[PDB]
């Protein structure tokens, strides 16, 4: 039997957006967001940990290749959030409050589509460094 | 069916201590402890993470709401610990040991009483950047 | 019953390296590893979190004493590694391929030899601040 | 603390049922449920095991007393389940497929709005003594 | 490495014991104990499933060679408790409400004592083929 | 999302084999294995329950077909092991002994390379009412 190890990258990126439900009255907004709400906006540096698990391989000795996940990162997050405004520049969030929960969840399932089946084991996204969410799709 | 999350939050204190069990002799209290038994004591800027654990709401995209987190932890935490001595200024190292196990567990205990059933999932203390305590209610 | 917690510990060792399967071709060596196939090699400054879990003791109020732990990492992981050349100067890379999962998993088996029944929990070591690997003995 | 365990108790109720999609033709549910599809219906003797965990309450030595347990198991199972024909005696199949999945599904929903927060463990229910679901609210 | 499965033997004894608890009023234990509570006892033919884990030996092919498991369950189960009175006959139980819950947690410790560090995974006992504890040192 | 739930599905099979080492001298071989070594062999009516996992189908409401199921058994199971003698009638146990938990590996093999990625949850192997194996990939 091969040995399984967790293989983890992370990157960062920077993009803008404000926390609003349009389900929700504006007073409504601002008494659940607060600041968070502010019509013009606010942003982060975000950081993203994305893990991978598998079998380490026996002749080369990774359980993924960098280049790979570095080239599924690029597709999954750097592409369509980098240097973004997240409620106005990406179609996912048009319907759906673009809270770091969701930016978590996003990001797992466009991985899920890229990635090999039962591949991805947890993604973390640190809004701040002290704001921190794990999603592992449950 | 609802998504499920982690969300945590990082906070700090700075506090002061001694590690001595009156259960334990002068020579053994400086021989288990050593350095950490100094009579008047040393201390630390500890670095906490609280991780909460339940289902993205579905309109507000929160698995819990940040102010409320952030008082559950000044009130549980901060309040108790800030610019204090563990063993001297908090009842309940009067009788343990102020190791960062039970650090860990203090603030576990702390937590519990406050937060909504089943929300509390770890409580992660750094005594320093090298010492590291998670305790998951085990 | 006693509590039980998780104790972790972090060191740091510089060494270099040079990812190459002997069992690859040159041709397919340098498609496989590229940068890191260097001939000369090159190196990293790897960060070493190695986690014990345990029952609090009682009296003591340790998962594991500090100063066991520090020793035990020492030799199974600074004395071996520390400013070495691991694909020449270890024995147990003579064969396999100096990855940072293979290091994880050696680093796993030597603290394995020296540490009680049951307390190791997880080895976690960072090749550079954005490549990291786990290793929980699977 | 206090140890944790975790308490069963088996029920057993009468009915029957007739897997059916409305979404599908009378021609692919043929297909997909082939004997199962029977039109006038067929039925099982369904076992039932509810696991629930907690405590053990350090004076009556009880996770949760028998008494409740079988009253909850009363109204969750047999009362709505019992000596009832799935599909047209209970709403819920109305527009769910009556699967041993769904069966399940539904039993850990009718438990959880009963039980008290964090009791409920899994379902698990036998149609037949070859065919076995397991539900744990994932 | 070596692959890893559970190992589980059965076994039966025949036992009687009374729910009653010393610090509650004679009426209190039979409005919490009821049935269980008459006076003279009453029985079971108890069935106790012990899960023991670890690597599947390469020669043997054994987790743990079924003769040592038999009379380590000689020793932990039968001879302690079959046909026993459970309140009168096992000190244990002297100052113990004898649950289910009891009668597997005591289990579990007579077999942690024997045993090897690490290889107890689970105790289920069968009260009655409906009542079940399982208990895994929680 | 879909909810997850585990289908198992029980299979029986009768065979007989002879539990014997090649690396062990005619007396360790009875010393280890005692009965189970009879030159002649002996045998057993084995049961099987054999667990899937994954989301309920919206439309079927089935984690998989049964159908699809069932033969998946037959050919991992039924075919190759029912009525066979195990040491000299499977290749597999040529040079491996026929063990309780080498039956459970070999059968859980024979599934993953049938079974679609990710789907196999756990085989268990009863060999007798009282002696089973759980294996789960480890
Ligand atoms: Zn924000
Ligand atoms: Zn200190
Ligand atoms: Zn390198
Ligand atoms: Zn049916
Ligand atoms: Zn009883
Ligand atoms: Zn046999």
């Amino acid at each position: 039997l091969r040995r399984r190890a967790r293989l983890s990258r992370l990157v960062s990126f920077s993009a803008s957006h404000r926390l609003h439900s349009p389900s929700l009255s504006a007073e409504e907004n601002l008494k659940v967001f607060g600041k968070c709400n502010n019509p013009n906006g606010h942003g982060h540096n975000y950081k993203v940990v994305v893990t991978i698990h598998g079998e380490i391989d026996p002749v080369t000795g990774m359980v993924m290749n960098l280049t790979d996940l570095k080239e599924y990162m690029e597709e999954a997050i750097m592409k369509p959030l980098d240097h973004k405004n997240l409620d106005l520049d990406v179609p996912y969030f048009a319907d759906v409050v673009s809270t770091t929960e969701n930016v978590a969840v996003y990001i797992w399932e466009n991985l899920q589509r890229l990635l090999p089946v039962g591949a991805l084991y947890k993604v973390k996204v640190y809004e701040t460094d002290n704001n921190i969410v794990v999603y592992k799709g449950e």
